[PDB]
């Protein structure tokens, strides 16, 4: 019967309150106790601080006054205020103190997500102080997780006057007894009462996730680790840029900071970083997540030697050139990582630091021909199957769905050895017609692949493979190098065409070459463990790349 | 019959060259004049430089190397280095000196405007040293303005090996003696002659551009201050964000560093600021140019609510949210102009720094409707024109070249009073069927606008006038505030709608604001005086929001 739940911001989704600040300010510096609460609440309705919650003043409007009201408090109180006392620094300090309440924000996620339908109201200022990009960055975060956010201060409205409930309402558009509201002010819980919501009285977090627990049937507390952000395709920033005549470059974009250029593999997308792209901006970065050459919405010319490295190599610095960045960081997967040690060995100058998920870097071997070096390899059979233009491009195109449902699957599910693919005849020839759905992916995430391959198919994610030859010529051209920009390498153990060991030797090429491992990992590493992909390309990027 | 030309970097196109380094640090150390320069050249065409300038080696790899030679040249002569003698050091410093020799790329740059082919032949090195960016940075600046950049590490040959000019003709399709080669190494010029291009020793800048004046025909000396770097539309990145169900904003975007949002006025694009995209993106700021709800690429929605401030803020705000910018600096023009003083007023948190060019901001009168206070103005009569729909929709669209080619002028000018436009019943019922071209814009210019406006012509525009009444009511909630964030405000000696006395009230409103003022500009600020706006800009952007 509950269907909406509203959320105030202090005391609830951000801790700790700056009411609380007022307090422990008191007490840290023996004033009277309650005075500087008095202080703030002077003149109730028609007060300054109500000036504010309401918009009518900006926070540093607000700040003399406060000054002022302090300053008569302590008069009728017979007491003296300390040297140095400051308001603008009290204030400050309170609010970069406070940081999300990563339990409330996991509850009111996990009832989205069951259907309801969420908001944040909250008593909030104008904030105009030199330091508010601060709670720019702290509202951001929260609000692309509601469905509304309501400001006292936009609406001309606060609590508990009783006019913003009824305006809550109508944002919800839901029936009172719809609705559950938590706040930590018993004062401001009335009017919802009254109206004959749900209230939750908000002491300490835990316990009123087990009331709001209770009330709504779901499990919200010990509820196991959830995913990261996931991104919606229709919610990013879509940009293009033509590196030449006949090729332009999709990518989606996220954040601010060093520029952090996504390389997704064969046969993916964009999408499949969809679990880094929120986190590593939240990180303070500028993620530019591609579609890379053949895929997506960037262009699909049909010509093989359109694929080779280094044509693919000099568009990437195109690419840099016409966005106007001197660097990025480039970070790889599969294909993409293959190309970023590439950058890092032909354009040092453009590429901050550069890592690569399974794809280890592997000099060409100068005194045997990259086809010989395939075939001494029983795993890498499929990519022989790869070679006859047209070939996997029917198998492949044949059922989309089909197609990534069996690629896309954990190191537990596999439908697909890679053994003996010539022979068989293809690479699905012994996998089922519909594959169940793997735990990686949900179905709606399929289709986004599906929708995107039906736009070019399979020959220019093919092509990339077609250039073994080309590919060696050039890469002997770099067998006197070292890679000394920072870097880091990230094995996943369980990946059985890229395995581990193939990286033993990357030491010898890259002397400071740094190192993640991931357990029980399979080939498709961003999806199948986000949070620990997350957690290593973080750290390493704040302590490489900054 | 000279059809190209050609132009080293290290002693031409930037100075001081790093050979010259070597001579100095020499001096400065008072050792054997030259060991640093032997050292250097050991061992010739098998030697560590040739390594690196044909890209067998990096940069970071041949600093020990040099270091080696050094201590073998300096035991030969018998003499010791000083204590913490350092290449490393002796390098950055070298290339953290060399600029761009800004006479050289304004004749390079020239010679391309009156048809030359011109392209960057380089000795150089891939470049992985800490400190690379710095390079990285020049290289762009550079190569943006020419044919072609060959770079001996990149091609694996070396001035002055006799293939890399093979090579250089092949790649500009012309023939030797339609080539003039500058280089400040002479031995690098004789095998230019050999095969009969018209080569110049480059010792001094002007010499050099005397004889490249001669030989060319074309004057490069003493040649008027000419404009800033303008953008072509293809070359850019376009990026796109869906703010809402029906309307997504375009936004061309340029550079790294903090982000700065661009707002074109009535009836613009994000074109309008092509002179400033280059110069602040070069100046280390991350521009996004918007087209505005209404214009080119965005959405045009019909109904005119949509175009109310409130409407419009709320949007841009939305668009910070899903780009995940917690901040911007928002400069504006003429309605956008009124817009960014409006984010500054309603979402101080979100914007870094306020600009206008133009339009002063002016409270609303809470005593007077905003329909009186228009007819109170001769010079805004256009604007009443603009109230019925429909009307100025026929007239602006009907010719559209005539429309932009009547609009933008110059000040000394113009076809167009703006009075009474009612009572003569339209906006050029007194102007040319074939205007001239204004000395302002090319003819391929205005087809750029023209073409932009053939999507959705004049309504959306026109709609941001039509909302008067909704403004002002919005506006009167923001009557007790002050803008405390930065603002500038630039007045245009010659704008004759938005003169410059009507922001002579604005310090009461802001109290710490910033200006600048142009002389002998008319409205059309950002093409009117492209190089005093950048420069005034760029200082405020340097002292107020970096
Ligand atoms: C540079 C590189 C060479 C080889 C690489 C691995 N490609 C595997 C793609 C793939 C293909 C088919 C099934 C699963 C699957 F994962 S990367
Ligand atoms: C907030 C604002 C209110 C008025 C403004 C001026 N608009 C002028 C546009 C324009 C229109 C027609 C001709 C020239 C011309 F420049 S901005
Ligand atoms: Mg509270
Ligand atoms: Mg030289």
């Amino acid at each position: 019967t509950l269907r909406a739940a509203v959320f105030d911001l202090d005391g609830v989704l951000a801790l700790p309150a700056v009411f609380g600040v007022l307090g422990r300010t008191e007490e840290a510096l023996a004033l009277p106790r309650g005075l500087l609460n008095d202080a703030f609440q002077k003149g109730g309705p028609e007060g300054a601080t109500t000036r504010l919650m309401k918009g009518e003043i900006t926070l540093s409007q607000w700040i003399p006054l406060m000054e002022e009201n302090c300053r008569k408090c302590s008069e009728t109180a017979k007491v003296c205020l300390p040297k140095n006392f400051s308001i603008k620094e009290i204030f400050d300090k309170a609010i970069s103190a406070r940081k999300i309440n990563r339990p409330m924000l996991q509850a009111a996620l996990m009832l989205r997500k069951k259907g309801f339908t969420t908001a944040i109201l909250t008593n909030t200022w104008l904030d105009d102080r030199a330091e508010r990009d601060g709670l720019a960055q702290l509202m951001c975060e929260l609000k692309m997780h509601f469905d509304f956010l309501i400001e006292s201060c936009q609406v001309g409205m606060v609590k508990p006057e009783p006019q913003i409930y009824k305006f809550l309402l109508d944002t919800l558009k839901a029936s009172p007894s719809e609705v559950v509201f938590l706040d930590d002010i018993g004062a401001n819980l009335k009017p919802a009462r009254d109206l004959g919501m749900v209230t939750i009285l908000v002491q300490d977090t835990d316990t009123a996730l087990k009331e709001l627990e209770k009330v709504t049937g779901i499990q919200l507390l010990n509820t196991p680790a959830p995913l990261p952000t996931s991104c919606n395709p229709s919610d990013m920033s879509h940009g293009y840029v033509t590196v030449k005549p006949r090729v332009r470059l999709h990518f989606v974009e996220l954040g601010s900071g060093p520029a952090v250029c996504l390389c997704h593999g064969f046969p993916e997308s964009w999408y499949s970083w969809r679990y880094q792209i929120p986190a590593l901006a939240q990180a303070g970065y500028r993620v530019l997540a591609m579609d890379m050459k053949g895929y997506g919405e960037s262009s699909a010319p049909p010509e093989i030697e359109e694929y080779c490295m280094e044509v693919l190599c000099k568009e990437m610095v195109t690419f840099l050139d016409k966005l106007g960045l001197s660097q990025a960081v480039f970070i790889g997967h599969d294909w993409g990582g293959m190309l970023v040690w590439y950058m890092a060995l032909f354009y040092p100058e453009r590429v901050r630091a550069v890592a690569s998920l399974n794809t280890p870097f592997i000099p060409a071997n100068p005194n045997m021909s990259p086809l010989e070096s395939i075939k001494a390899n029983p795993v890498f059979d499929y990519q022989l199957y790869f070679q006859e233009p047209g070939v996997a491009e029917a198998e492949l195109e044949q059922n989309l769905s089909r197609t990534f449902k069996s690629l896309f699957r954990a190191s537990d599910e596999s439908v697909l050895s890679m053994h003996k693919v010539c022979e068989a005849g293809g690479l699905f020839v012994n996998s089922p017609e519909e594959p169940s759905l793997s735990r990686m992916v949900t179905e709606e995430e399929i289709q986004f692949y599906v929708q995107q391959f039906k736009k070019s198919g399979f020959r220019g994610p093919l092509n990339w493979y077609r250039n073994m030859e080309r590919n060696w010529k050039w890469a002997c051209k770099s067998l006197g190098r070292k890679i000394l920009i920072p870097a880091l390498m990230v094995t996943a153990e369980k990946d059985f065409v890229l395995v581990p060991q193939m990286s033993q030797h990357m030491e010898d090429w890259i002397p400071h070459l740094k190192r993640g491992h991931i357990e029980d990992c399979g080939h498709w590493t961003q999806m199948d463990k986000p949070t620990e992909v997350n957690q290593i390309l973080i750290k390493w990027l704040d302590s490489d790349a900054r």
